[PDB]
């Protein structure tokens, strides 16, 4: 006895006056808190009147479950319209990120051994570490110059260039000295044109195209424009190491994008697809997240010195093997998983679902658009006992973690990401204390991923006061 | 056996791409061609979704018919925002056009008898007569200049100037010197200012000020100023009237305003609002028609004859007394339905339906808002057989809800009598001395802006006979 899909409660808003909002506020900055008071007022689920096409919101473990027993062999997302657009309009390919189908798995089954796999991290690891060294040595020689022993800055800048340079040495194997060093005009236009590019996706992303073209011709234009630079960024490094490989294959290994060039089991423009989604996704998304985690344990001191403690105990045998970081840092893992529990750049996990199927005692339809909401999924109390709390040791006591997504389609910069973050995270805490007087919640704010609004002014106290020791 | 509402068919569009579709084109220049092929597609009868909120597009007589059967005692035409808008703005009432309910009767009840009364027309009509008098005998002098005998002009200008200059007799017995001399910057400015004013309606008419306000503010800025023209315009000839009757009360007939003002059953402030409807709403509405029926003549040679003959056949005892016209020159006053028919000023009838009713065995709920469109009720070629013939013949025999131009019932279009009487008279006196011709044939492509209007002056040829 299952209730008809037609019985489902219903979000109140027009899709309508949402897009007018859309085009008057240029943006959409609130969506999370409205949805999160939509489940709060309508419980687990609802469906939204969307423009003809069923879809549905849900926010529970259980229900992601499901959704992923009836990924077919081809799981299908959304097709991004606007991101889509440019590819076909410059007459590029897509990399996974857009693609549908046959095509996608052939891609996805050739950048699983090089990207995620645990062979792939195990050469590219010790990279990150050296970049995550170099940052808090760096930050160590600046703060040791202060009478204070301390140094007090928004960190922001500094962490987004720090994954700008991780992200480029494991992919491509150059370091662009953008740590302990100014960043570069290449890098600041880069950022910018990122942040240009989500933003005019929130604007274009809730309407069809050929309603948008006329209501919005100079947003399709900044998003291009946007675009036109994230690629020249890309392509940029594409032509480097696509050129030095065609004179030298190494004997060792320099980095993810040179393993899939020398395998040659993708196609030039494939590869170049792909690269670019690499480049362009291994900034914002890891940025934020290490942003937020570094002002958790700020305002969470005691948090802070268990995860310091664990850290110092693991000192010596991860400047012997960089690689057992993953193993031997358990709590600061668990950390991770707690700041996107919080704060999920990835607000939302979507599936364009093939087969009927059957969520919360509903009934599903073949076609209907299910979106996993993770901004309420992870402040469900009944699931995650005072959800307000940042509290790592609440994973050490199962579809609870899925920030990066589930199954096949499953997030393929995870382990890059999670690398990077663990890494930074770990020499950061072995030196220095993390300080901070703005302790209120820090207004996350969407566009496109979930972002901080602002920024803390985070200190940085050395513990030591010696630039290598900790 | 009575089918609900939600039975009848629906207009394919919405609101919301209409508002969208409204901000990049800046108009709705096609909207009676648009509604046309929603009757010819759909039947004689359609709901448009306001997500909410009740609206029925009729095209039947039938059904104008059953409208009227339900006018109440208070008849609602729909608030019209910005123009009312503009009278919150400057603080000024407003007159019968844009009232609703007992404020509307009382104003009403006071402004027929001056404004549309038989016994009214008879007052100004000889006014309008000395104005169309000049207008031919002004054309005469040029046509006669020339030694073809003719002349061959866009008279569009000429027209609008001579609906303003009988207007304003009729109105306020001032006599502008605009019939049969050139245009003033302030008549000028005055049709700019209303063309805007039109232009402006379309834009901010079909979206809530909720929506208009930021998507469109320029447009409000542009409809004000426009406004503020117009105002400026009646408000002078107001003045000029109220301070001569201050000083001195005629013992003889000056006008239709001052036997508004002498009576003072009106509020000096209602009397103002009301003149200011009368002034803006007495030039477009009948300088367009008046056109049309040239154009009309100009096609059709013989149709023009038997119109021509009729009225060199009154001449004499029109001249003699000009409140004859009304009664002398009946194929005339069926020209102008014709035209009307065909090309309808004011494209639709309207009311915020009081009480419940059935159209088209469709229950209709109180509080609708059932329009009538004219175009598509005077063009079914089931009711005016062979309906893009120009036949004033058809309309010898009235039954009355095939001519409703003017809408019905206590709401009926207070200038109708100065409208017809001013189109009447100068037809009459144009054809006692011209010949109208046009190599121009083909249809003249009408436009929707707030009222409707064609597109194109066609050239026409003017030679004395
Ligand atoms: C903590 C940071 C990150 C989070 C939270 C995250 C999350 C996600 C999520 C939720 C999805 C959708 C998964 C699904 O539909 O099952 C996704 C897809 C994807 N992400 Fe990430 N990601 C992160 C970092 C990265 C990085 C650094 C890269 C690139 C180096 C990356 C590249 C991709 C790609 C290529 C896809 C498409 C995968 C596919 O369709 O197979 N992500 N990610
Ligand atoms: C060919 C000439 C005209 C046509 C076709 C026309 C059309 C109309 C129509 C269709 C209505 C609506 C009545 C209703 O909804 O029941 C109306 C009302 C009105 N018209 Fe005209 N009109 C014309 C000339 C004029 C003139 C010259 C004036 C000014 C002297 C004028 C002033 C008004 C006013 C004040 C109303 C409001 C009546 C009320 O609600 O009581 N009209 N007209
Ligand atoms: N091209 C491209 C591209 C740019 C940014 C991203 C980011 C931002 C969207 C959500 C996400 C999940 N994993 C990475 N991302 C992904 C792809
Ligand atoms: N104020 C004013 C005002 C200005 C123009 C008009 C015109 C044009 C709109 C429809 C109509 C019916 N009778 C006259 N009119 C009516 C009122």
């Amino acid at each position: 006895t299952v209730l008809p899909f037609e019985a489902m409660p219903q979000h109140p808003g027009n899709r309508w006056l949402r897009l007018l909002q859309i085009w008057r506020e240029q943006g959409y900055e609130h969506l999370h808190l409205e949805m999160h008071q939509t489940f709060q007022e309508l419980g687990p689920i609802f469906r939204y009147n969307l423009g003809g096409p069923r879809m549905v919101c849900v926010m529970l473990p259980e229900d992601v479950e499901k959704l992923q027993q009836v990924d077919s062999l081809h799981p299908c997302r959304m097709i991004l319209e606007p991101w889509v657009a440019y590819r076909q309009h410059r007459g590029h390919k897509c990399g996974v990120f857009l693609l549908n189908g046959p095509e996608w798995r052939f891609n996805r089954l050739r950048l699983n051994p090089d990207v995620l796999s645990p062979k792939a991290v195990q050469r590219f690891l010790p990279m990150v570490d050296a970049v995550a060294r170099d940052f808090s040595q760096a930050l160590k020689k600046k703060v040791l110059q202060n009478a204070r022993g301390s140094l007090t800055l928004d960190v922001q800048p500094s962490i987004f260039h720090y994954t700008i340079e991780a992200s480029n040495l494991a992919l491509f194997g150059e370091r662009l000295g953008l740590v302990g060093h100014s960043p570069s005009s290449a890098s600041l236009n880069f950022l910018h044109a990122l942040e240009v590019m989500f933003k005019s996706t929130v604007q274009l992303m809730f309407m069809p195209r050929s309603l948008s073209r006329w209501i919005s011709p100079k947003v399709w234009k900044e998003h291009f424009e946007a675009w036109d630079c994230i690629f020249q960024y890309g392509d940029n490094c594409i032509q480097k190491i696509y050129q030095e490989l065609a004179f030298n294959r190494p004997q060792h290994y320099t980095g993810i994008v040179a393993e899939l060039l020398l395998k040659a089991e993708l196609s030039l423009e494939a590869i170049k697809a792909n690269s670019m989604e690499l480049t362009a996704g291994s900034v914002d998304t890891t940025a934020f997240p290490l942003l937020m985690t570094l002002f958790e344990l700020a305002r969470n001191p005691d948090v802070q010195q268990i995860l310091r403690q664990e850290s110092l105990a693991a000192a010596a045998s991860i400047s012997e093997h960089p690689q057992k970081a993953t193993t031997e840092l358990p709590l600061l893992r668990a950390a991770l998983k707690e700041t996107l529990r919080l704060y999920p750049v990835g607000l939302f996990l979507e599936r364009v679902v093939s087969s009927d199927l059957v969520l919360q005692n509903y009934h599903i339809p073949a076609g209907t658009l299910v979106q996993v909401f993770l901004y309420s999924l992870g402040r469900n109390a009944a699931l995650f006992p005072r959800p307000e709390r940042y509290n790592p040791q609440r994973w050490l006591d199962n579809f609870h973690h899925v920030p990066f997504g589930f199954g096949m389609r499953q997030c393929l910069g995870r382990r890059l990401a999670e690398a990077e973050m663990l890494l930074l995270l770990h020499h950061v805490l072995k030196h220095f204390l993390v300080e901070t007087l703005t302790q209120e919640d820090i207004k996350m704010v969407y566009s496109f991923i979930l972002r901080p609004g602002t920024s803390p002014l985070l200190t940085f106290r050395a513990i030591n006061h010696h630039h290598h020791h900790h």
